[PDB]
């Protein structure tokens, strides 16, 4: 296991145009699109994405080489955000992959609510950590990834996803 199987694990893979779990274009694994609600603008950032005139379908290949560069967008963000670098750097590699998880997910605008979550976490406050996560929108809307997640973030071990 690593953040690659991870996410992929958590996100899917489908080679066209579908809708993620709050209601935006997206393609591949989990590369979101817009959250416009137009699929011509879905389509034209597909095209610029990639590179050529996709109309909404695109290759394996194209697929993994958006992951490679959303991961690396990921970790590159929480490098550069002074909220963020502190706790992942006091990470164990393990624990670092659920923090670049939740940062793929939900970017850094949607993480900037878990202050009080990073605190418990750079405490190594592991079981406290853990039930505050867990009061969120985060949580509540996607509870089972969240869970998978949260129990990284709770044990240091891949066991949310040995067996997936
Ligand atoms: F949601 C989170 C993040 F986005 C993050 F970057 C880190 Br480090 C965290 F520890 C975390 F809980």
């Amino acid at each position: 296991m690593n953040i690659f199987e991870m996410l992929r694990i958590d996100e899917g893979l489908r080679l066209k145009i579908y809708k993620d779990t709050e209601g935006y274009y997206t393609i591949g694994i989990g590369h979101l699109l817009t959250k416009s609600p137009s699929l011509n603008a879905a389509k034209s950032e597909l095209d610029k994405a990639i590179g050529r005139n996709t109309n909404g379908v695109i290759t394996k290949d194209e697929a993994e080489k958006l992951f490679n560069q959303d991961v690396d967008a990921a970790v590159r963000g929480i490098l550069r955000n002074a909220k963020l670098k502190p706790v992942y750097d006091s990470l164990d590699a393990v624990r670092r992959a659920a923090a670049i998880n939740m940062v793929f997910q939900m970017g850094e605008t949607g993480v900037a609510g878990f202050t009080n979550s990073l605190r418990m976490l750079q405490q190594k406050r592991w079981d406290e950590a853990a039930v505050n996560l867990a009061k969120s929108r985060w949580y509540n809307q996607t509870p089972n990834r969240a869970k998978r997640v949260i129990t990284t973030f709770r044990t240091g071990t891949w066991d949310a996803y040995k067996n997936l």
